[PDB]
RNA sequence: AAAAAAA
């Protein structure tokens, strides 16, 4: 039910002077209040409702307000410095040329609370008014988009910031943070159209572009659909003055009431709303709409001290400490990071395989396949190459040559590859991928791998894999035709990382002279995650080696845009139902980790997939009763942390260290949670992992998580490095992505996979 | 779809 209290803070690891972008807040003891506000219509938007109080506010200074300044939610609620003789009720209020809004005293806010509250006895209103106190003014300013804020100076960058008011530890913090977003530009639909008579391919991918959006008049109208018919054909049901109900083509019917002719009455028609239709020449996209979905690449990302300029340029800017709205409530932002101390683990030394073994050590969070090969190689007696580019453009030589090298890499990876391609085929079209893919088989037992090759973006990866794994069960590695003509020691390398693993191989284990005495016992470790889109896709993979390397993934489908996980229970039994078939143990303790949760759904979350995780356990023996372990990884937050000291930053990123973790200063007060980099930043800046654990009957520390947690990155078998979040969150990933490639009982029956695929690892 | 990192 709720989450337990901190256990410690730890002691392990080197420590590190940092800065993060988290500015603490000089909170007052006064009391703040609280005003509910309806407003008639109720249907008009955020921005809307602010400019009603911005009026209103004006307006009414000698009959209720005065000297106060209110800050505003946007909706239904306003705070006060001190109170107003609104309260006990009522006044009824006009705007104006039509609202009639209604001020309603609620109840006091107290702060000091808050200062209790993080010292002992996490009030959520109290929150909730501090961040609308210093969200009021940006918003009246800048387009806020969630909690960011952005500025204007068929998409177009749109450079703005974030903001949000976050709980710490003893005091009250500010998290800013420059971002930017991808907006549709402003533009006439006709050049809307231009930049994306028209054919059903030229039409059809407009609707996809421009379905939701919306567009102007040259009032506000959503666009729903692009009519298949031009102007000079649609028709509409349109009365007349006799009563009757003619049909009347679109392009007249702007001829008739507008005066205007059309130039471009080939081109179809936005729909709007039903009944209503609107040419192309007369439409401008709305601006200010965030985009749904190289030259961002470049505008985004920096080195990390390029980040922390720009965010204490951006604390310049905006000059909160002298905000009419936060002297009013005399909230103090200072104008410095806070400065944090962090520590940075050891990484846990990785054994190879071979006679010769190894033990690779990661420095900055790689190391590599040198002098080493795999734990458990595969060697590979028969396998099938399909290119799909044509000998017009590839030639046997490539392939002579792509798998010269590539025999020899593998040689010296440890899955020797001593046989040869049984055959080596040119085939094209997605279609015919599936009568060869069924004869394949056929003709080679033990037959293992197909390489297949794919020429760019094609939709047959999307069949070569459906077909792949859920039906025949046959091993699938493909490989863009970029990668066969050119084939650098690395891009081979890490192919046979992939390919070791998915034929049931153990690239590297952990080093188990030094590990966790989590692993005295047997414990099994878990990964959740939900990608959406109709249907959501949810994926949960499961230990099942004690070293732990090799997983298995079981993913489902559930209700469109649903965060829970219903069959939860029934993922995880028989996930932890194949446990007990590979290691012929029952897991003492299950460790959850879990992605994709906002705090907002903690409650949520926490509340039903502990349940189901103790409905899987409670259905396989009346008294089988492990201890749960609920992590919550988030990667989607707003917490940066800069290195203090130059002779501490990694690459040109300028970044943290790989294992930097911080438990004190910018944590939650009362809970266990920390931020992790178990990974080092490559490009731009590096976002350290969150993790907040909501249940934890296994009497963890601070230390032995933190460390179980860097340790459970190292073993990705997709590379040689540590990654952003623990493999079975990783895996988690891929399985619920690899599902959607797979294209209501034939859907469950399109993400259910293979006996024998499902034996092993298909998606990494 | 060699991979990680970056929105």
């Amino acid at each position: 039910f709720k989450p337990p209290p901190r256990p410690d803070f730890g002691t392990s690891g080197r420590t590190i002077k940092l800065q993060a972008n988290f500015f603490e807040m000089d909170i007052p003891k006064i009391d703040i209040y609280h005003y509910e506000l309806d407003i008639k219509p109720e249907k008009c938007p955020r921005r809307v409702n602010r400019e009603i109080v911005e009026h209103m506010v004006q307006h009414f200074k000698t009959q209720i307000f005065g000297d106060r300044k209110p800050v505003f939610d946007g909706r239904k609620n306003l705070y006060t410095a001190m109170p107003l003789p609104i309260g006990r009720d009522k006044v009824e209020l006009e705007v104006t040329l039509i609202f009639k809004v209604s001020i309603k005293w609620v109840s006091c806010v107290s702060l000091q609370a808050l200062h209790d509250a993080l010292s002992g006895r996490v009030p959520f209103e109290t929150i909730q008014a501090l961040d609308v106190v210093m969200r009021h003014l940006p918003s009246m300013r800048y387009t806020p988009v969630g909690r960011s804020f952005f500025t204007a100076s068929g998409r177009e960058v749109w450079f703005g910031f974030h903001q949000s008011v976050r709980p710490s530890l003893w005091k009250m913090m500010l998290n800013i943070d420059v971002s930017a977003t991808a907006f549709y530009k402003a533009q006439p639909v006709i050049e809307f159209v231009c930049e994306v008579p028209l054919t059903d391919s030229q039409r059809v991918k407009f609707t996809k572009e421009i379905k939701g959006l919306k567009v102007e008049i040259t009032r506000k109208y959503r666009v729903c659909n692009v009519t298949r018919r031009p102007a000079s054909h649609q028709t509409f049901p349109l009365q007349q003055e006799s009563g009757q109900t003619v049909e009347c083509t679109v392009a007249q019917y702007f001829k008739d009431r507008h005066k205007l002719v059309l130039r471009y009455p080939h081109l179809p028609c936005l729909q709007v709303g039903k009944h209503t239709y609107l040419p192309l020449e007369v439409c401008n996209i709305v601006a200010g709409q965030r985009c749904i979905k190289s030259t961002a690449a470049r505008a985004t990302a920096r080195s990390a001290p390029d980040r922390q300029e720009e965010i204490s340029k951006l604390m310049r800017s905006a000059d909160f400490n002298t905000d009419p709205y936060v002297r009013e409530f005399g909230i103090m932002v200072k104008d410095e990071m806070t400065d944090v101390t962090g520590r940075v683990l050891q990484p846990p030394s990785i054994l190879y395989g071979g006679r010769n073994k190894a033990i690779a050590t990661p420095v900055q969070g790689v190391w590599d396949m040198r002098n080493k090969q795999f734990h458990t190689g595969i060697e590979i007696k028969v396998w099938a190459i399909a290119c799909f580019a044509p000998q017009r453009q590839c030639t046997e030589v490539h392939l002579k040559s792509f798998t010269e090298q590539l025999r020899k890499i593998s040689r010296d990876a440890g899955m020797p590859i001593q046989g040869q391609p049984c055959f080596c085929k040119y085939a094209q079209g997605a279609d015919s991928v599936e009568p060869m893919f069924r004869h394949l088989k056929n003709t080679y037992a033990g037959l293992q791998l197909v390489v297949v090759i794919l020429p760019g973006k094609t939709p047959v990866y999307a069949e070569v894999k459906r077909v792949g794994d859920t039906v025949l069960g046959m091993a699938t590695q493909c490989v863009q035709m970029k990668n066969v003509q050119r084939t650098t020691p690395q891009t081979l390398s890490n192919l046979c990382l992939k390919i070791n693993v998915k034929l049931g191989g153990v690239n590297n284990i952990l080093l188990p002279q030094g590990r966790p005495p989590v692993f005295q016992q047997p414990v099994i470790f878990l990964g959740a995650d939900v990608t959406h889109p109709k249907p959501s896709i949810a994926a949960v993979v499961g230990s099942m080696d004690a070293h732990p390397n090799r997983y298995c993934a079981t993913v489902r489908v559930q209700q469109h845009r649903q965060e829970i996980i219903q069959d939860l229970a029934a993922m995880v039994r028989e996930l932890l139902i194949q446990f007990y078939k590979s290691t012929r143990f029952k897991p003492t303790r299950i460790i959850f980790y879990r992605d994709g949760v906002s705090e907002g759904q903690f409650q949520q979350v926490l509340h039903h997939e502990l349940l189901a995780i103790r409905e899987a356990c409670i259905k396989l023996e009346k008294d089988y009763q492990p201890g749960i372990t609920f992590i919550v990884v988030q990667k989607r937050h707003h917490t940066r942390l800069f290195c203090t000291d130059k002779n501490e930053r990694v690459g040109k990123s300028g970044n943290i260290p790989a294992g930097t973790t911080v438990d004190t200063k910018i944590t939650h007060p009362t809970e266990f949670d920390f931020y992790l980099c178990s990974h080092a930043g490559i490009q731009g800046t590096s976002r350290p992992s969150h993790y907040h654990v909501l249940w934890d009957d296994n009497r963890f520390s601070s230390d032995e998580l933190q460390i179980l947690t860097y340790q459970l990155c190292h073993t990705y078998v997709r590379c040689t490095r540590s990654v952003s979040i623990p493999a079975p969150a990783y895996y988690a990933h891929l399985v619920a992505f690899r599902a959607r490639y797979h294209l209501h009982q034939a859907l469950a029956k399109a993400v259910q996979v293979h006996q024998d695929t499902l034996r092993t690892m298909y998606f990494a």
